[PDB]
């Protein structure tokens, strides 16, 4: 079968000679049976117990009839005819045959027989992979069939097991490194003993057989007819074993000096480049290295498809096959912002479809190993955002270029800095940037973001790090940042005076970075109008007045913070149009917080107010509300004053009365009233027009104190 | 075995040579064994030892009994007989064992064998393929997957002649062979013609045995002596026909030098010059095919041709893509022309030569293509869009398209991919460049057959232009729009562009001016003009546009303009205006002295109010100050009454005056992103505003009367 491949050339060769030897033997054989002889004559003078060997001539007669020759030929071939001379056929033959069964004995030994198969024929079917040659074409991806990329893998899973399965053996080369040894051990010894007796084959022998009662004589001398033959047939047959000989120590040197255990795949990575290309464990090497002699193409096409680049390129293949766009584009979903967005989890490439989706706005990608991103995500030219999570994604020179000019913001959440390209820095149409992981690391603190600079368009910066220090590169590239965002996630930001540099920073906005203050980089920001500080255990807050300097100051958080008192300088911030300082340890409100006339939002949960005061009309301008989790317990009529009012939320409570002012506020949209201790409700709560029961969020019993008008009249309002 | 093939008619000769040779020798050794014997009779009258031979007649009695006989004729046939005689057919036997094995040798030697049984699996393969009986038909319907093993067939003749071109290692091999094959058989014609004498019926032997025969000489009769001598005669005579064939093959191979294959018959009759010579080791298979038969080589040759290659990938393509699915592909542009794009192909398929209705034809990098003469097969195109498709033409393609081609949008990595027979178009009209052009020593050279395009009439050149070329500039005599965009690299024109007085429209976008140059003023004709993102401050220049007394249009958006020139109410010829995306932050009344003007837009700007001289622009109909800081709406914006779009959105509006129900002709308006509280009423007077162009969330929509959501419903369902 395929077993041809398993010998090289020195087998075939100590085969064929075996096989000449074998014909020879029984060539011999059945000559010596059917005609070989002896022709015996008496001597009648015998001188020193030999033969004396001393008118027309006449023949002597020895008065011995034909029977009587039978006779002593017989009994001088039996007698005094040298054993070697005789079983020479059938030693030949024996020697033979021990040499064929040593050749073989591991073709029928079924412990390594198995082995032998299952590696041949493994070995032939990766030989005929049409994977290998694809690989080697490159020395840009084709498509693989999906039914071959299936019986790719499965090819695959066979060989690393077949390698798991055999690796561990070692038995084969055990049984060839003995059969090699026994062949030069026995042609050692049928050169040397065959050679030391040759002489004994003489055509002429003198027999003293010493039978004179049946005969009356005492020496005879014979011819035998075939010592000639028989000697020339040893001489070729001593021949043969030489050659025979020659073979075995070629054979074992090769096999010895090689020490080809291990099979370290030199030149085909160095070739082919493939470093991925595992050396081979014992009783498998020795496989390999038998391959090799008889052809190292076999041997390179294996190691092409055991190499684990190759096993990328065909698991990525799988995967393209795998994916189809119709699929894609109806998993294409909205994001955060209503983009058309998919976020890329739990997969280690891309699918090559997946780069028609020329519609995709925002990109997220997650636990993907440094995928390579082809120009032909230069198709998918809408996609602005991207959200980067433990990726270190690897583009090319098209696609860099395309997303250089077609990307406007960014999100990174990378576990190490080189999950961050380096090319990002020339995608500097970027101008809204998320950045997540720490690179606050020692010793090597803000050096791949001094790139960041090169973002000119740079615009919005949101940094989560545990930044403990602002960077100079970051202030730098701050002064053209209109917003920059820092999460410090608990740690405590620290500014060295440095964050008044960025003048024209209109937003900002920090969270839990433990400022406990606010220094006077921020109030020297003037430009400055929405602003958080959440998360800062913020104590005394009186120097907000500096925020004055902000002239167009808007928004102001403080919330998630120590604070417990308000400070009466607020009222001098006029300009505050949204404010949120929930989460805090507030008791009271200050007269002066209500002078901020251009307040329209606000959120004061979970704080130790514990009363409304007058002033709250005062704020007309509110829109939207929140005092969760606080101890308020009656409502002001004043608080009833902001008609313009849409949203609240008052839960958590200790209210226990509800005035029938809050139907004089008809643009109420939404309330919350769950975890307060009402009894009874005005029927006025549902006179107002934009009002809902599901604006409406109270518990149900209370609803069931309405009249029955007032439930019909929600839900015939929800309905349209 | 399938090896029958790789055996000339002369290798099955010897073959049956060495067959009868080996039976005659076995014939010989089994009669030699059987039978071989000497029949001797001693001598009484010796003459110098040997036989003098010198009442009826008497036997002779040598006084011997029979054992003596057989041992004197085995001692004289041992002795006093030659050996070549006697081991005549075994030697034989050696001779022909040895023939068979110098022809089979090649045949066992694996390193050999491998390649072999590759090359003969590999060309039975290529003759039996189901491309190459169709290519040398042609010297047509393809299916998909045996055009799929056929590009596989020439990806494995390609691996095929790389892995063992490098061999040379069977042709010396079979050399070696040879020459042993001819010097044996001068051996064993020569010694054995000499020996042949001493093959005689009757041999005569003084073999000295008289202590146990008593005699002197012996004459023995060899009965077999002229059956070995008939046998011997017919063996070297098939040992002279073994040595002819043999000498035969190797003058022959010898005398053609087989190492290197001409390859020339082949390439010369199907017309395939891509079949070159094969190297050694594989000119040796070559040869040796073509002494079999040369068929399997030519259809080897088709697959070793790269014409083939490229006619079967074609094919395949053709046969890939249908004419269904291309009509269903083909949509409709934004120039609403019905248009179809391709990107990323091998090649064209033939298929899309039936939809004649397509109108704009997109390529995107679909390479090595030529346009075929079937493209007059498609009238109804109008636009061709070649990106970085580098693509030939034939010769009816291009004189169909230089009467039937409008616009051109070329977008090139390089300025190969330009074709440079587009210059020799005389209907062509609309042209639109992508793609950096700008050299050193060589500048704008491959534009120099720009000129060659009369009938150039619409231009526009994105080639990363850090000047304003020669070249362009001696066409644009002729042009009605020139459209620049720079990518953001410095545009310079230094008294380089005002000849172009036929210009109507300019459009410089990322020029990076930062200020007006003066040549541009030589442009009487210009109509509208835009300066997109070229950090324009400082615009002072529009009071040379009194020049123009066609200035209609204007957009100097994207720019850093800190402040409006008063200058502007001179350019009443204005009626539309787009400044957004600038630091101007406050509207001087000239401005509004353009009553002409229709269009505006103020969106990314410092604005803070609305000047009452808003109204005295009646004829205004859409507005964008969308992302700005204008806090109240002055009842001056509703005396236009032909607004028909306002964006306002983004904006620090707080409440919407009750004027809105006046402007009739409003169609759309923005109100999300400003701090709005409630709709007013008169909202539900608006005769044409729908839901559609009311841009506001549905929290402030539940502030209308139910009256003007049934309204609004009503408007938006139909």
């Amino acid at each position: 079968p395929a077993y041809r491949i398993l010998k090289p050339w020195w087998d075939v060769f100590t085969d064929y000679i075996s096989i000449v030897m074998l014909m020879i033997a029984v060539f011999g054989g059945t000559l010596q049976v059917t005609q070989d002889k002896m022709i015996c004559l008496p001597c009648k003078w015998v001188t020193k117990d030999s033969c004396n060997d001393s008118t027309g001539p006449t023949g002597i007669k020895y008065d011995l009839d034909r029977h009587q020759y039978n006779y002593v030929d017989a009994v001088c071939y039996e007698n005094r005819l040298h054993w070697f001379a005789k079983y020479f056929p059938y030693l030949v033959l024996l020697h033979t045959l021990i040499f064929l069964a040593c050749s073989n004995f591991w073709f029928k030994f079924p412990r390594t027989s198995s082995k032998l198969e299952h590696f041949v024929s493994i070995l032939l079917k990766c030989f005929d992979s049409p994977w290998t040659t694809r690989a080697l074409s490159e020395t840009e991806t084709g498509v693989l069939d999906k039914k071959e990329g299936e019986q790719a893998k499965a090819l695959f899973e066979k060989v690393k097991k077949f390698r798991t399965h055999v690796e561990e053996g070692d038995i084969v080369y055990r049984l060839y490194m003995r059969q090699t040894i026994i062949k030069v051990i026995k042609f050692a010894l049928i050169i040397c003993y065959t050679v030391y007796y040759v002489h004994n084959i003489k055509f002429d022998v003198d027999c003293t057989v010493d039978i004179e009662s049946l005969t009356g004589y005492r020496t005879y001398r014979c011819a035998h007819p075939l010592a000639t033959l028989f000697k020339i047939l040893a001489s070729f047959y001593i021949s043969l074993v030489i050659f025979y000989g020659l073979i075995c120590m070629y054979t074992l040197w090769w096999m010895l000096r090689r020490s080809l255990k291990k099979y370290s795949f030199e030149s085909i990575r160095e070739e082919s480049s493939y470093s991925d290309i595992p050396d081979v464990k014992n009783d498998f090497a020795f496989m390999l290295h038998l391959i090799d002699q008889y052809d190292p193409l076999y041997s390179k096409r294996f190691a092409v498809f055991l190499s684990e680049v190759s096993e990328n390129k065909l698991r990525q293949l799988n995967l393209n096959n795998e994916w189809t766009l119709d699929k894609l584009r109806q998993r294409l979903t909205k994001n955060a912002q209503d983009k058309l967005e998919l976020h890329l989890f739990m997969l280690s490439g891309i699918p090559d479809t997946v780069f028609d989706l020329v519609e995709l706005e925002v990109l997220k990608l997650e636990l993907i190993p440094d995928v390579t991103i082809p120009p032909s995500i230069a198709q998918l030219t809408g996609l602005k955002e991207l959200w980067l999570y433990h990726t270190a994604a690897k583009i090319e020179a098209p696609a860099l270029a395309f997303l250089r000019e077609n990307l406007r913001a960014l999100h990174i959440k990378f576990t190490d800095i080189k999950e961050i390209p380096l090319w990002i820095y020339s995608l500097k149409t970027l101008e809204e940037l998320h950045l997540t992981g720490n690179l606050s690391a020692e010793n090597n603190r803000y050096i791949v973001i001094d790139g960041l600079r090169e973002l000119k368009r740079l615009k919005v910066l949101r940094l989560k790090s545990n930044l403990s220090k602002l960077p100079q590169v970051v202030t730098d590239v701050g002064v053209h940042l209109q917003k920059l965002s820092i999460n410090n996630e608990g740690t405590k930001l620290i500014v060295l005076n440095s964050l008044k540099k960025m003048v024209n920073l209109t937003e900002l906005e920090l969270i839990r970075c433990d400022l406990e203050r606010i220094p006077h980089s921020i109030f020297s920001l003037h430009n400055l109008q929405e602003i958080d500080l959440k998360d800062n255990n913020l104590k005394t807050i009186e120097e907000i007045i500096s925020f004055q300097h902000l002239h167009r100051l808007t928004c102001l958080k403080l919330w998630y913070n120590h604070i417990a008192y308000i400070p009466i300088q607020i009222g001098n911030l006029t300009n505050l149009e949204r404010l949120y300082l929930n989460r805090n340890k507030i008791e009271k409100i200050p007269t002066q917080l209500f002078y901020c006339r251009k307040l329209r939002y606000l959120d004061l949960s979970h704080n130790n107010l514990t009363f409304l005061p007058a002033d709250i009309g005062l704020l007309q301008n509110l829109q939207n509300l929140a005092v969760t989790a606080n101890r308020i317990e009656a409502l002001p009529p004043e608080l009833f004053q902001c008609r313009k009012l849409r949203a609240l939320h008052l839960g958590n409570n200790v209210l226990q009365s509800l005035p029938s002012r809050v139907g004089e506020l008809t643009n109420l949209t939404q309330i919350e009233l769950r975890g307060n201790r009402l009894e009874c409700l005005p029927v006025e709560l549902g006179e107002c027009p934009l009002l809902k029961r599901s604006g409406l969020v109270v518990e149900e019993d209370l609803f069931s104190t309405l009249p029955p008008e007032v439930k019909e009249r929600l839900w015939r309002a929800d309905k349209e």
